């Protein structure tokens, strides 16, 4: 009798064993959920990663910049979960920003074509994914996306921070549109986790030192501490929002960051 | 194997079976928790209300303005749950503001003695309850308080809104202090609920419910505290172990929309 | 001895005499500023509008999506104000979102190509205008952009609200970059004003529909605003921009100043 | 013809020539304002400080915890400025929290009687001063109070931070009530300034401890501020208050203006 027992959940965003989406999937399966996974581009590599999950799960290709993939997504999910079955949850764990829009590269020097690609993948696709999956979502379902607190400007995060500001805004509109079908939409703002998309912050670096400083500053501010090597608290928080225990929460951000956002040293 | 199986949780704030705390207690017991209840002033009446809960629970007297009640609270909890057993959760569901501080009474005319009493009960006591219970809380425990979004001024709520603004600030400092013991602290900001404390602020509840329901993408029912109670239990569980110092909105999404 | 006496200020975004930028320019000139204006696309029409201002001002073409326009902007400004002279203020009063992204079209139906154009013009260009003008800005100068409070989702405004959320984030990074030059960057969040850009929320409305929607919009804003709100009066917004362009807020950067009657601070 | 020429402004909160209120008063007088000053407790000492100001100003006693002082304040102001004359601005620059509630004392150890005294002086009195002065305020006037950003918990500031969170909420209600008179109400959130009130955060410090803590405070603020921060320079803060007292932000009420070098907008 797990937290997500019998729920059918779409999980995007696995690329390595460090991906936040891998741990969301792992924790969700251990909580009784039946998963459908999506992967971008390197499907054979992503299947090798998914094979280390607790349980088997169908894997569908999804490039969120590809209109055909999005137009066929609901039908392909239905083939994976069985005719007449619907999804109970959707996890958006997708982000990207070209190197010109991040790290030591100057903020003013990022060409808009690069910024627009990052905003397409990191913010607009939260709406795109919701539009594609809502037709096959049960009433009372839950859509969850991954956020990194963009309330204040930060070194290195640069245009990804801008994309997250846009994502938070998109989430409020997705909440409005999904609410008619009784579906909730929320973001989890995680503290920093050692992942690929996080390594994009260090770029062509000294890389360990920057990560150590990042983790140390975050840990010091967090009243309960912060471990960049431990994605599990973040995965659990996503599962809490996918469960039935927060049924009047939508359009919001839940902070899984050790409390670091609420303190000023 | 419930959400709160085996957890020992202190629940303050029951006065009627409409109290948000009554439904927190009901949902928590149905989720496997063992409760200790507190009550203010009318102990026999509160016990009759607590008798309507799914399961029995010891009831302790607590007036949060009474220093002696607070200083002895941990010892009395230990007597109720057994020495060596510790609390896993504490629920603050306590609020009050004199009528001069609310309603049609002009905001400028509330005397400070009345405002100060309301801030004592509604905001400062979140810190005093935490100080009183943290000595017997387990690592990984959870303190949860009840909030009403004070980000913008509202008709009628007046100084209670100010008290909630103070409570949100207090919550961040309680998170800091409780964090050393591995204990989390968070608030649940509920939409309006038909309770005694709500009634004190004001047909008028019908207009409030209508506007809140309209703005909420998933709707809002002022007569249904269960979604709020469930949200409190989510924060009392082990499923949000990196969340502290924050506000979780159980308001139908109304705070995120502008009609 | 006006508020902006002797200051050289670039003002973008005039298209008609209802434009918020027209009133920023008018009030700034009346406060002693010497302006350089920019215009997009309809240069002869915009010049005729600029002719209605209190004082003459050179007009430069600037399409913020045009890389060549941005790359030559500082040189063309220098040609207008004199080589080696510097700007004290820059006003970004530029916004656009295609009808697929705002108004009656469903939120989910906006194609990304359209959203991206709106975000380019409405949010990214705050950064590219800063990049283009900072080389000729005086230490202690001021960059100001126009915002519409995107903290909560709103009907009709849709992807323009998303773009303003991005703009607020961009503003904090522009503040970081411009701060190295001692230059401030801030946004003014205005209440609704009857302009071409704001009429985008009623695109396609027939008969009495546009007037009614505008009446409800103004009434709700006025009701929430403790000091009221008049959608036909851009002057309070223009004055607020001039306040940020002045020397009277020299420690304010990276923030949003609300010129909205206080409506954002109240919940009816 | 200064920014505040001919305006009559009440300035509370002078105790020394380091007081933020002293510099608000100095800058406002240099901008043409006619001031009425108030002081708490040490009236003879405060007069000697006021003697150091550019221009003469009447000084009235005001303990904001004293009902009689508040009830007579408008009549005593009328006596200073002439019967039937009105104030254009009111500046609240008043704050206090006992040492049990701020500095090195543990957060959990503050008795409520002490916290309540601090909230009375630091937050409630913003409402009480507005109530006392609004009867003699011009339509379109301006009330400004001093804030220290309490969005996030901070070491040492402790219950003063809670009081400022309450003050921000009080400001939104004062804006609602004052709006009926056309009067604006706003807070200026200042960065740290070396004053008596700010020294409370190091109460009891010995040897080099106070200086070390003040250096870390300034260095952290200056590092986060894109335009820097100097704790010895209250003038940018004073200017910002004067900007809000002016006629240049006439649609702004219920809000917080950050005069903090931008530090609140950045995360290192
Ligand atoms: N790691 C952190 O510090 C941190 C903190 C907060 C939020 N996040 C967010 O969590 C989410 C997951 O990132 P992660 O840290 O697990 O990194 P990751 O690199 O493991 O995951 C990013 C995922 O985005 C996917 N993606 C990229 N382009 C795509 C496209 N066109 N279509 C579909 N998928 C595409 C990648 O394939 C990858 O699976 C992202 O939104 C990220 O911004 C990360
Ligand atoms: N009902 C709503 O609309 C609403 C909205 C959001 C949040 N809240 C908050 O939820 C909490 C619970 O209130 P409610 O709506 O259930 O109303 P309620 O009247 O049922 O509960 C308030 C409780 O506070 C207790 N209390 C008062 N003074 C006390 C004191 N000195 N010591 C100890 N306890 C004392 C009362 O005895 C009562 O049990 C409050 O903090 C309230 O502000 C209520
Ligand atoms: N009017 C309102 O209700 C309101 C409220 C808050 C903020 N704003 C903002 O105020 C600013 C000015 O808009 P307005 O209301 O005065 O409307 P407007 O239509 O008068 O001005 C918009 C301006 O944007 C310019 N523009 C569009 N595309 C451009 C491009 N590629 N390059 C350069 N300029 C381009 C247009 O030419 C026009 O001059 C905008 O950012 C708008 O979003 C408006
Ligand atoms: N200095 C800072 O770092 C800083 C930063 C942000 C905001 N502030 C705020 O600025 C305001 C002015 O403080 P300051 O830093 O100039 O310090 P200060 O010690 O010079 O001023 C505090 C003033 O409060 C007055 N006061 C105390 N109790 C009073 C009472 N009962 N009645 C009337 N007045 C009373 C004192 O007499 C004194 O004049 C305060 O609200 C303070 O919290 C200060």
């Amino acid at each position: 009798a797990g937290l997500l027992e019998g729920k059918r959940i779409l999980v995007t965003g696995i690329i390595t064993d460090s991906s936040i989406a891998f741990h969301i999937a792992k924790v969700a399966q251990e909580a009784g959920a039946e998963l459908v996974l999506t992967g971008f581009d390197r499907m054979k590599l992503i299947q090798r990663i998914a094979d280390r999950l607790p349980k088997p799960a169908p894997l569908l290709e999804l490039d969120v910049q590809n209109e055909e993939h999005l137009a066929s997504l609901a039908d392909r999910i239905s083939g994976a979960i069985g005719e007449g079955n619907k999804l109970d949850g959707v996890v958006h764990s997708i982000g990207f920003m070209p190197q010109t829009g991040m790290g030591v590269n100057p903020f003013f020097d990022a060409p808009y074509a690069d910024v627009a690609k990052g905003i397409h993948i990191s913010a607009y696709s939260y709406a795109s994914l919701a539009k594609a999956t809502l037709p096959i979502m049960n009433e009372g379902g839950s859509i969850v996306g991954m956020d990194f607190d963009p309330t204040r400007a930060m070194p290195a995060y640069n245009w990804m921070t801008v994309a997250k500001s846009a994502l938070e805004s998109v989430n409020r509109f997705v909440a409005r549109e999904a609410g008619a079908a009784g579906v909730r939409s929320n973001l989890v703002a995680a503290g920093p986790i050692r992942t690929l998309a996080m390594s994009a912050i260090v770029g062509g670096a000294e890389a360990g030192k920057q990560m150590q400083l990042l983790e140390e500053g975050w840990d010091q501010r967090a009243p309960i501490g912060w471990n960049m090597k431990d994605p599990t608290p973040v995965a659990k928080t996503v599962c809490a929002l996918l469960s039935d225990w927060m049924p009047a929460t939508t359009g919001t951000i839940i902070y899984a960051d050790g409390g670091a956002s609420t303190q000023l040293l």
